[PDB]
């Protein structure tokens, strides 16, 4: 079921951590909560103790703000007069949102919200809904300007910073997003949405799968108050490594058909197969890899307030997330299952010992351009960002939980795609655990070719030069695929050699 390096040696948090300094703010950490007072249990203290605002192209436009205006009325006060009404028939819900949204009065669906409610849930479930859950979750959101005191910066292209914020402030913002009150949000072109006005429309079958899931988490969050913290960092590199002339070697690979990154990859840095857009349609229309991991673990949601497109030498990595749901299936048979009790001890800053990186691979819209040098340069490059840890010693990183990142959709070759990530790891100093879902073949493939290359001591230098020999020998001329495939290539090359 799983070849190579067995799991239980490679390297997990927290035990592989190094110590945490003391959590402050600084000119690249923003920390919304008082850490003098930080204390296991505890539910953190926002500093400041009241709210300040920030309106400007720096900050996320907060709903609660003075300069949130309607026509000159408080936008503020009007969510709140909408929102703080019995909710008994979905039309309820539907006309509280758009009382502060006219515009969109009749450019948003809510279609799946009326059939969830009407079509799906049983009635001691629709009962449950809107007499205890969504009247939480207005008290919730209407908390805001007591809870999220301080203004939050966007991480913007190119910029290298830290949020780290409390769960519960991320649970008022989800709130927030679910009423669909951020401004302007509906000179934010390169950021992804963050109202959930998407995940109401439509009458896709996987929408109550959706609303299951993210009300499962809304439920717990307002039923009972999380402790911890969440950091979000944005890493940008600005000099990457010259590929060719790297005489690092492999490290130790763990692959597997069974098993997924979230369960079986704790403790692990964990990848998110991203859209360059964080999150991609997790409250639109998608369900694959990254769609799942933001549904159950939503705070991984609210990255989407703040978080700017990536570019090409740009990671998100998100640390504290807490998984609220177990699942099943995946696509189009993806059903939420049951709550999920998350096991995961904390750090010393109170944060789930859960560590995501969202990096994204390009679409290739035609197979043979992934094996173009600059393509292949790229996904090198994207990967070692996001497995990085600039000042880190190798014994304190954990290994790296991924799988066919850029594969399906994206048309990413799988076998090249394992390869790419294995020499990034590689070059961060990191192990690699790599989940196939299912394909054994794959997982005897990418083993098989992992040992080869071990045993006979090949670098990441000599393994990307072999890369450059594929694409010239065999693709760049070629006028179909390739007549010998990339594995194949690379075992004659270097056993003829
Ligand atoms: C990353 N990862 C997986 O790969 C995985 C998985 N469980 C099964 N698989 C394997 C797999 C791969 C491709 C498709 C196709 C496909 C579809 O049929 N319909 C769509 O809409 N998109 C699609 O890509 C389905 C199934 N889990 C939990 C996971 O985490």
């Amino acid at each position: 079921k799983w070849l190579g390096t067995p799991i239980e040696e490679m390297r997990r948090m927290p035990r592989c951590g190094i110590r945490l300094p003391l959590l402050r703010p600084s000119a690249n950490h923003t920390v919304t909560i008082r850490v003098d007072l930080l204390r296991a249990g505890e539910v953190p203290k926002p500093f400041p103790t009241h709210y300040k605002d920030l309106w400007d192209n720096k900050h996320v436009k907060m709903p609660c703000s003075e300069q949130n205006l309607y026509p000159a009325g408080s936008r503020w006060e009007l969510i709140q007069t909408a929102l703080l009404n019995k909710f008994t028939r979905p039309q309820n819900l539907k006309d509280a949102i758009l009382k502060y949204n006219v515009a969109y009065s009749k450019k948003w669906d809510f279609t799946a919200l009326i059939d969830f409610w009407d079509k799906v849930l049983e009635e001691a479930e629709a009962q449950h809904l809107y007499q205890s859950i969504l009247p939480d979750m207005v008290k919730i959101a209407l908390c805001l300007p007591n809870i999220c005191t301080q203004p939050i910066p966007l991480l913007a292209a190119a910029m290298n910073h830290s949020i780290t914020m409390s769960q519960e402030q991320i649970a008022s913002l989800l709130a927030n997003a679910f009423f669909c009150t951020f401004p302007r949000r509906n000179e934010y072109s390169s950021y992804p949405d963050i109202n959930f006005n998407r995940l109401f429309e439509g009458r896709s079958s996987r929408k109550p799968e959706k609303l299951k899931t993210l009300f499962c988490y809304f439920r717990r969050v307002t039923a009972a108050a999380p402790t911890g913290l969440v950091t979000f960092t944005r890493q940008s590199l600005e000099d990457f490594p010259e590929w060719e002339r790297c005489e690092k070697p492999l490290t130790r690979l763990h692959v597997t058909y069974e098993g997924t990154i979230e369960e079986n990859g704790q403790g692990m840095l964990q990848v998110d197969f991203a859209n360059r857009f964080v999150g991609g349609g997790v409250t639109s229309a998608g369900l694959v890899q990254e769609e799942i991991r933001f549904l159950i673990n939503p705070e991984l949601i609210i990255s989407r307030l703040f978080t700017e497109v990536l570019d090409h030498n740009e990671c998100l990595i998100i640390t504290g997330t807490e998984q609220y749901s177990e699942y099943t299936g995946y696509a189009e048979t993806y059903r939420w299952s049951r709550s999920h009790e998350d096991g995961s001890e904390r750090d010393d800053w109170q944060r789930r010992c859960t560590e995501i990186v969202a990096i994204d691979a390009l679409h290739f819209r035609r197979y043979l351009d992934q094996f173009v040098p600059e393509k292949m340069r790229r996904e090198l490059n994207k990967a070692y960002c996001g497995f990085l840890r600039p000042g880190v010693s190798s014994e304190n990183l954990s290994a790296v939980a991924t799988g066919n990142w850029g594969c399906g959709a994206f048309g990413g070759d799988a076998r090249l795609k394992a390869l790419i990530q294995i020499l990034a790891a590689a070059a961060a100093e990191r192990d690699v655990v790599y989940f196939t879902f299912g394909d054994s073949e794959l997982m005897r493939d990418i083993y098989s070719m992992h040992i080869f290359l071990t045993e006979r001591k090949l670098t990441v230098g000599d393994v990307y030069k072999l890369l450059l020999r594929y694409y010239n020998e065999e693709c760049r001329n070629c006028s179909t695929g390739p007549d010998i495939k990339l594995y194949p290539f690379i075992y004659h090359a270097v056993e003829s050699c």
